[PDB]
């Protein structure tokens, strides 16, 4: 599967070119941010983060492990109402939010065990490590998201113009 | 080092931002387009190719290897004058030759028991594997290029906006 750096989602995107596409549920999670993710969403240090932790399919197969940190409090009832198999970025678009601006860096890595069984990978296997963050139409955080997306089910690719 | 991805040398991105960077001849080689390569630059097969190797540092530390194929009939008397140590890229410019665009794939890899001697990496270590093709002003193709980059010691970024 050959992706484009986009904004969108990439499950989406998937979708879009004509492909099977969806997400596993892993965990909910209730955190507190710590200082480092307060600053990353621009939130209290100690405030609530909803966590959601996804494995990410195309065409059938396991080709990704999502997991995004939201400030809660900018999404009431998000925990008991949404469904987790449908696109969180619809969801949170829905309430009124605006995928503005998106810093994305993109490393390599080796799975822990824990995220190579959960993808079926060898853990020797070398993944994509992509975390962003997003901002709001006013320039507020949306969302800190860390996508693990297997090598060898993934290649990304980039056109530039002088 | 993070480093956005970007049409320009990420050698000379370095040395833009002020970080020492440069360049250590691994091998010039005479090579014959094949099939696949013809097809790539644009030329006739068995034209001459013409393949420089160059292991790339930053910050003093050696981060990536860079193998870029070029249709040697385009740069007279490259091998035997360029200074391997200086920016290809330029040389390139200098000869009137204009970076219009690029198209890039982004693969991860292990690397072989060569590249990561040449790089210092113990070979387990996930690299990132570059593979671009640019054309110039009359959309002509410039260069094949392979870039292999210590994953330990690269991040690439990417910013996107609405």
């Amino acid at each position: 599967i050959r992706q484009p750096l986009g904004m969108g989602s990439y499950t989406e995107a998937a979708k879009a070119q004509g492909l099977s596409a969806g997400r596993i549920l892993v965990a909910w999670s209730d955190l507190t941010a710590d200082e480092v993710l307060a600053g990353v969403l621009g939130v209290d240090v100690g405030a609530p983060v909803l966590q959601l932790e996804r494995v990410l399919t195309t065409d059938g197969v396991r080709v990704g492990l999502e997991t995004t940190k939201l400030p809660a409090q900018r999404y009431p009832g998000l925990r008991e109402t949404f469904d987790h198999e449908a696109s969180l970025y619809a969801e949170i678009r829905s309430r009124g939010i605006a995928f503005t601006r998106t810093v994305d860096t993109i490393d390599t890595a080796l799975p822990d065990a824990r995220e190579a069984a959960l993808l079926g990978a060898d853990a020797r296997t070398p993944m994509f490590l992509l975390n962003r963050v997003s901002y709001d139409q006013d320039d507020v955080a949306i969302e800190q998201r860390r996508s693990l997306y297997r090598g060898d089910r993934m290649t990304f690719t980039a056109v530039m113009h002088a």
